[PDB]
């Protein structure tokens, strides 16, 4: 029926191009056939279907054309060890996905050139790796949710080599939520979603299937043929840090002469969750913190950060896991409260993601001196689509070889 908070204000056809073309340097028809060329469109000179369907895809925030400002150098790194700072990390996926994202995008290129790069912990690295949102400290603002998910800057001195990652994006490795499991019988394989379970198609962990509440996950597409599973983060089945030693909270557990059936911040400023891991933290003084559960929590809609709530009722009906149902543009969005057809509550649930991988390796083609592809799918092109193998193409090795060795 009706979803509140589900604001629509995408911009036309015409301002889309305007600013399209503003943005990445084209700037209509002669514009429009240069964008054409460099994206590899019919090269009609007109705001077409195809074209528009380009400007309307999440692309790199680099200018095709023109630079973001004067470059100091020639913009190709004159030592082969390159540093890398990673200066911040992103919530949505486990630091050590991060790590090994850029070192494996990284590997990309020391592989077909003579250069080779190592971590470091100082702003002295050539290249400074960094996750910001809005307006995050060197003029160039990133867009919010899905515009340019990223950018970085050609060789050089001060914020020159640097990459900068759009956090207003869900990072991933661009097949839905990175869920590495806890005991399962998959050695803590990461979720595979979506996944399906006794028919069901899921696209976040659910307890369904269980009676103790436990948010688990297949670990392949198909959980009913393959049997392969492990548990998603929950502080019923564990915690993280504090001196309890992973056990999971305990329910209802004293604290402060209070009471507590949830998680809870009381005696922190620094909002994070925790729990005891026994029924009376005073007397115990055992605890863990919380973990987060970002396979089920909503983006958007009137609860943004919320979770979902399954089951939700929905027109009457019982839902127990992300659903499409009442809207017309296919995707997932839950209730996060048990009755949806009173209370309205609801946000969209976390889609694929983008691949912080592909776009890293795609990110330090910039930070390495090379510039856009035209090729679809060479690595070096300008817009985002998730593909499975390695990326790099015979247009991506010619380009940094032209450079380096
Ligand atoms: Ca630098
Ligand atoms: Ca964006
Ligand atoms: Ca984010
Ligand atoms: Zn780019
Ligand atoms: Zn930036």
């Amino acid at each position: 029926v009706l979803f509140p908070g589900d604001l629509r204000t995408n911009l036309t056809d015409r301002q889309l191009a305007e600013e399209y073309l503003y943005r990445y340097g084209y700037t209509l028809g002669p514009a429009l056939l240069l964008l054409q060329k460099q994206l590899s469109l019919p090269e009609t000179g007109e705001l077409d279907s195809a074209t528009l369907k380009a400007m309307r895809t999440p692309r790199c925030g680099v200018p095709d054309l023109g630079r973001f400002q004067t470059f100091e150098g020639d913009l190709k790194w004159h030592h082969h060890n390159i540093t890398y700072w990673i200066q911040n990390y992103s919530e949505d996926l486990p630091r050590a996905v991060i790590d090994d994202a850029f070192a494996r995008a990284f590997a990309l290129w020391s592989a077909v050139t003579p250069l080779t790069f190592t971590r470091v912990y100082s702003r002295d690295a050539d290249i400074v790796i960094q996750f910001g949102v809005a307006e995050h400290g060197d003029g160039y603002p990133f867009d919010g949710k899905d515009g340019l998910l990223a950018h970085a800057f050609p060789p050089g001195p001060g914020i020159q080599g640097d990459a900068h990652f759009d956090d207003d994006e869900l990072w991933s490795l661009g097949k839905g939520v990175v869920v590495p499991t806890r005991f399962g019988n998959a050695d803590g394989a990461a979720c595979h979603f979506p996944f399906i379970f006794e028919g069901r198609s899921y696209s976040a962990c659910t307890t369904d299937g269980r009676s103790d509440g436990l948010p688990w996950c297949s670990t392949t597409a198909n959980y009913d043929t393959d049997d392969r599973f492990g548990f998603c983060p929950s502080e019923r089945l564990y915690t993280r840090d504090g001196n309890a030693d992973g056990k999971p909270c305990q329910f209802p557990f004293i604290f402060q002469g209070q009471s507590y059936s949830a998680c809870t911040t009381d005696g922190r400023s620094d909002g994070y969750r925790w729990c005891a891991t026994t029924a009376n933290y005073d007397r115990d003084k055992l605890f863990g913190f919380c973990p987060t559960r970002a396979d089920s929590t909503v983006m958007g809609g009137n609860s943004a950060g919320e979770l979902c709530v399954f089951p939700f009722t929905f027109l009457g009906k019982e839902y127990s896991t992300c659903t499409s149902e009442g809207r017309g543009d296919g995707r997932l969005w839950c209730a996060t409260t048990s009755n949806f057809d009173s209370d309205k509550k609801w946000g969209f649930c976390p889609d694929q993601g983008y691949s912080l991988f592909l776009v890293a390796a795609h990110e330090f083609g910039h930070a390495l001196g090379l510039d856009h592809s035209s090729v679809p799918e060479a690595l070096m092109y300008p817009m985002y689509r998730f593909t499975e193998g390695p990326p790099l193409h015979k247009d991506d090795v010619n380009g940094i070889r032209h450079l380096y060795g």
